[PDB]
């Protein structure tokens, strides 16, 4: 358990650190429109792995803080900024990719490079303006050890004399929606469009080269628009060179940018998921009344729930590296880089 952590800011600072500098060193008019959401996803991840050393200590000494007051408000304020910010680069990565591959208006007046810079500005605003009452609320003090300081969320602040039940669960309940509910909900809407267009495939003829478009189909000859290549009738042949149907081949798109959108967000649902579960089984759990032996396994699963979205932060440098062809063909620009510096260091 100590020892896990230790490992994750070794290769949350190296992993993240090498993904920023691979975006910053692309030429200027060289780079992708989804980009700019991994750049913002290198930069939550980066500030995520800092706030480790403060946490990793705080759980050893078993719930003690020795930095301060201001270090405590800080820290926990920068963990709940980029928890929704990360979670929307991905929900801004699913509407990059849902503009592009869909194309709900016209080509000209749907601005990728435009709706990107704006979506990028609207994430890291609201990030901060939504995780500001944590900042706030967050103090150090005595709870029930008296000699062993805990930094804490004390809701005394803005609740009345017994409604600080009611702020928990207000403020934790909207925590879930915002940082997890609204951006995987836009994030499924937009996989399912995506797929939607998709779900009719080219087809182009290997003897004269014709692609033939579901969309379009053939009308000139009996295929209505919309109809799919396997619901052609038998006796249709190609509209150029009259070959059969068997001649035909599937156009497998090479669709990169999807499958770096797609790895990202089923890895951090599956990392995301058990923390926001035993959240608001735990807020339910008051309301609803759960039985005592089912809260007692929920206090004990949480404290490794955080240790798995921790995970998440240093698993991405290494989805890049398995997927994205574009991040290891700049790791192997690195060695080569450090192969030029070592023949300009003995010449
Ligand atoms: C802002 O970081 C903190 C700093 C110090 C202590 C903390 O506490 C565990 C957090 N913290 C908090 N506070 S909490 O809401 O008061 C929490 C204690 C809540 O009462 C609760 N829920 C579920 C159960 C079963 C019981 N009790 N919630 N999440 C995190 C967190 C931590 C690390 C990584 C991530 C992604 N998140
Ligand atoms: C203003 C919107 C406030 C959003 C609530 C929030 O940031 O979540 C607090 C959470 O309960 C802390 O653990
Ligand atoms: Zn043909």
């Amino acid at each position: 358990i100590p020892a896990i952590y230790m490992l994750v800011f070794l290769l949350g600072t190296t992993g993240n650190g090498l993904v920023l500098w691979t975006v910053f060193r692309s030429s200027r008019e060289k780079r992708r429109s989804a980009d700019i959401f991994i750049a913002s996803l290198a930069v939550a991840d980066l500030t995520f792995v800092v706030t480790l050393p403060l946490w990793a200590t705080y759980t050893y000494r078993d719930y003690d803080w020795p930095f301060g007051t201001f270090f405590c408000k800080l820290s926990s304020y920068l963990i709940f900024v980029n928890m929704y910010a990360s979670a929307f680069c991905l929900t801004g990565l699913s509407f990059d990719r849902y503009l592009a591959i869909v194309r709900p208006v016209a080509n000209a007046r749907l601005r990728l490079r435009v709706s990107g810079a704006v979506a990028t500005a609207v994430l890291w605003v609201l990030a901060a303006l939504l995780a500001m009452p944590v900042m706030v609320l967050r103090t150090t003090g005595d709870l029930c050890n008296t000699n062993k300081v805990q930094c804490y969320m004390d809701y005394s602040m803005v609740a009345t004399v017994s409604s600080e039940w009611a702020w928990e669960v207000g403020l934790g309940v909207s925590s879930t929606t915002v940082g997890f509910v609204v951006p995987f909900t836009i994030c499924l809407t937009c996989y399912f469009f995506i797929a939607q267009t998709i779900a009719m495939k080219k087809y182009t003829c290997t003897v004269c080269g014709y692609i033939y478009n579901p969309e379009d189909g053939d009308p000139d000859n009996g295929v209505n628009p919309g109809t799919d290549f396997k619901d052609i009738p038998d006796d249709w042949v190609c509209p150029l060179c009259g070959v059969g149907k068997d001649q035909f081949e599937e156009v497998e798109e090479r669709r990169r940018l999807l499958s770096i959108c797609v790895v990202l967000v089923v890895t951090f649902a599956l990392c995301w998921m058990p923390y926001h579960l035993v959240k608001t089984l735990y807020m339910l759990g008051s309301l609803l009344h759960w039985p005592c032996d089912f809260d007692l396994f929920l206090m004990n699963i949480f404290p490794y729930c955080t240790c798995i979205s921790y995970v998440n932060s240093c698993l991405n440098p290494f989805l890049y590296a398995f997927f994205d062809p574009r991040f290891r063909q700049a790791c192997t620009s690195m060695l080569l880089m450090g192969q030029s510096r070592l023949e300009v260091l003995f010449q």
